[PDB]
């Protein structure tokens, strides 16, 4: 699947981002050359690159050739970069940008941010249903279309799960996003992701403010005395049972929710498809 962009009709016009080994970039696809042509957003490989990144890069490319869903980002084809010798991944363009660049500057309500996990939950039981984990799952990966609508917007951790496997084995890891079987067993379950969806719920809830994210809160109980053992260090205080802690006006159900997506033992956890019904309902709750 399916369509060709050529090049000579790919007219560059901003950066959007920074990931794995790749740039995401604003395109115009302007074929009879006159602004009539389409945004798009434009995914290549990075300005070097060896072995384990290219073969990563092909994983990548076919996942995104197979998944079709209301909250994924549409791809829209390919582009013959010659370049870099390989692939461009070519997809819809979605302007208000990742929910980590918007929420810090739009005072969203809270039956919003509710709607929003439902959704990315929906994005993430699909994806589970086809088989496979993301890794990466945070706010900065969810794009809003607009308003009453997100995507989950990027797959460069994602991986297919061995078909006789509850598993995949596994540096650039999201860490503070991570249940302790990924940090400790190397381990990553589907469950996992799911952990992941707590965190991305707590950024949510906190309107990605700097201050409060994961990374700056556990690395205050951690502290930076010791860089060497930052995993370890983690692990032994998820382990004791420490949590992110409640975001400011936080309904205190809510807060259950995300506590229960990070419980320590992943067989303890609802899966998405368990979360899809819970969140709707709470969503429902919210505005009347
Ligand atoms: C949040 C989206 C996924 C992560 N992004 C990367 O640059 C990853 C790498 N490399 C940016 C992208 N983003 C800001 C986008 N912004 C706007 N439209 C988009 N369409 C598809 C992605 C996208």
């Amino acid at each position: 699947d399916p369509t060709v962009f050529h090049k000579r009709y790919l007219k560059k016009i901003r950066d959007l981002g920074e990931g794995h080994f790749g740039k995401v970039s604003l395109y115009c696809y302007d074929p009879t050359n006159d602004g009539t042509g389409e945004m798009v957003a434009v995914k290549a490989l990075k300005a070097d690159a060896g072995p384990q990144h290219r073969s990563g890069w092909k994983q990548e490319i076919d996942i995104l050739r197979t998944l079709y869903h209301e909250h994924i980002i549409k791809y829209k084809g390919c582009c013959e970069d010659a370049g870099a010798a390989s692939l461009q991944l070519v997809m819809e363009y979605v302007p208000l940008g990742s929910l980590r660049d918007y929420l810090p500057r739009h005072s969203i309500g809270l039956a919003q941010l509710l709607l929003f996990a439902q959704q990315i939950c929906e994005g993430m039981a699909y994806l589970h249903a086809q088989h496979y984990i993301h890794r990466d799952l945070a706010a900065r990966n969810v794009l809003l279309d607009n308003d009453r609508l997100v995507k989950i917007g990027d797959f460069g951790l994602a991986k297919a799960v061995p078909e006789g496997h509850e598993y995949y084995r596994v540096g650039d890891s999201p860490v503070f996003w991570y249940a302790p079987e990924c940090l400790k067993e190397y381990k990553f379950y589907y469950a996992s992701d799911v952990w992941s969806f707590g965190v991305t719920l707590y950024e949510l809830l906190t309107h990605c403010d700097s201050s409060q994210s994961p990374p700056t809160k556990f690395l205050e109980l951690i502290g930076i005395a010791q860089g060497q053992m930052t995993v370890l260090r983690l692990t032994e205080l998820l382990e004791r049972g420490e949590r992110l802690p409640r975001p400011d006006k936080c309904p205190a159900e809510v807060y259950h929710l995300m506590k229960n997506c990070w419980e320590t033992e992943a067989s303890f956890r609802p899966t998405f498809e368990n979360l899809i019904p819970i969140l709707k309902t709470v969503h429902e709750k919210y505005q009347g």
